[PDB]
């Protein structure tokens, strides 16, 4: 009955709020720029990067690397948050532990880039809890491996943000990503498949209710999962170019755990 | 109003049953209750464990005590989500500030676990794996220096707590009280968080008197037990970083 699926939506949207500080709704508020309750310092060249540390604090050496390093701890941080949100999906913690770990190992990137879109517009991305902004151009212009590491995310975000999803939608969508069943190494696909079937049932109703005039947003949404599986693959292989380019520069082990390609 | 308290009572009961798979009535039929319509595989020594791992379906597929500890970590993660779901049914819990909600859960979840662990225990040992198992108290004590003493003070508590002879309709209101505790560090608006508790304490108060007619002053006895929950949780939170001195994606699963 629709009555139940509305509850799973409200439930996930509540957990989504509690697991991620920077929601899409908050992100867009910062990004309009008409909302100046706090506006972001914009990094666009090396001289903004200088200032970008004067007054923006982050949790603390070529620029292109130290950017990446700070980009990397954010990744760790988002993995922590997704992990906290996953644990809230009804029945996730009831699944086999090997498969909990396997659903995370694989869904985390697809979620990371889904949510990165909330932080992006055609010109850049909010940094450091929104305190910052960093241009698509300043990113596209770092040292040669690093000068398009982050470019395709931007093209996906633009095409993905075209869906105009809000947070209540994302929360259900984020769930479906976690509970795929298509993941390699899964011990028990069918219980995963049953939760995901509920979650899709939840998504469909939500999308048709939250965006009434937007027909086949459910189908066009699900189809966006194609674009995701392809970002994830460009990323790992680009990341391997850096493990060889940068034998001196290390990689956070939690991230490493989720990269046995 | 007599009837409003009893109303919230049945609300909470109905919700606790739906949120908690293994209810105390259930647990007690299995346990010392000779309700041998089904029986749990029992773990009394090392030989029975490997037997039991092989028959029972543990959802966490490495030495003896460590494997037990992790399977314990797995159960608590599920319990948490049962507590969490249960909470959303407490009247007014959801109307709270979400930060406050997260705080009550954060600090209330251990006390609630060890409260409901009591329902799965007796002096001789404890039910495990949805009650498909029973792990004797002596086999648990018979674990390696870090691990044998982990579980003795819980068995300590359950015996005293179970002596109250509380049932699931009592534990319903009681755990609601525990959660809507307005003395948790960091809450932002303790008025509802205490307004509901004064409602909850009223309900529990009447409930105990009606279900336990001449258990004089059980309510008080049951509240002063709440000093024993805080005390254990403290000894438990302590005993979780003496083990981290011994012991990555699953580490982020179990961030305590
Ligand atoms: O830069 C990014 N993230 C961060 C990088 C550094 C950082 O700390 C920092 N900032 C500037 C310079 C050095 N370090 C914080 C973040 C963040 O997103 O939270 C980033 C975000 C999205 C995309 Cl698509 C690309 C990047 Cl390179
Ligand atoms: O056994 C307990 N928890 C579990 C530990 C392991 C486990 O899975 C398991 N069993 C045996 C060996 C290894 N792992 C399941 C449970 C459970 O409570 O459901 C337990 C329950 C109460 C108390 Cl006071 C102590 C423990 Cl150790
Ligand atoms: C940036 C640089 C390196 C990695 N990595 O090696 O995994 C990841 C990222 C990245 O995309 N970080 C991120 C995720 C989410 C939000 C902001 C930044
Ligand atoms: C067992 C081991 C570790 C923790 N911990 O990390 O805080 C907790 C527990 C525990 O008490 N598990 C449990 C809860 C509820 C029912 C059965 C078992």
């Amino acid at each position: 009955e629709s009555a139940d699926l509305r509850a799973l939506a409200k439930h996930l949207y509540d957990s989504y709020i509690k697991s991620f500080p920077l929601t899409k709704a908050k992100a867009r508020a910062i990004l309009t720029g008409k909302t100046t309750d706090k506006s972001p310092f914009v990094i666009y060249d090396m001289n903004s990067l200088m200032m970008g540390e004067d007054k923006i604090k982050f949790k603390h050496k070529e620029v292109a690397i130290r950017i990446f390093q700070g980009c990397q701890f954010r990744s760790v941080e988002a993995v922590q948050e997704i992990t906290e949100y996953a644990k809230s999906i009804p029945g996730f913690v009831n699944l086999d532990l090997n498969d909990q770990v396997t659903l995370l190992k694989y869904g985390v990137h697809e979620i990371i880039y889904t949510m990165l879109a909330s932080l992006m517009n055609k010109d850049g991305v909010l940094i450091s809890e929104g305190q910052g902004f960093m241009t698509r151009e300043f990113l596209k212009s770092l040292r040669k491996p690093f000068g398009d590491f982050m470019e395709p995310k931007f093209e996906f975000a633009v095409k993905f943000n075209a869906l105009e999803l809000d947070d209540s939608d994302l929360a259900i969508f984020i769930a479906v990503i976690i509970l795929s069943g298509d993941r390699p190494g899964l011990l028990n696909v069918k219980p995963i498949e049953d939760i995901q079937d509920n979650l899709l049932q939840a998504l469909e109703l939500q999308l048709k209710l939250n965006h009434p005039e937007s027909s086949q947003l459910f189908a066009k949404l699900l189809q966006k999962m194609t674009d995701l599986r392809q970002i994830v693959t460009e990323h790992v292989q680009l990341l391997q170019v850096i493990k060889k380019t940068e034998t001196d520069m290390s990689l956070h082990p939690l991230l490493q755990e989720i990269y046995k390609d």
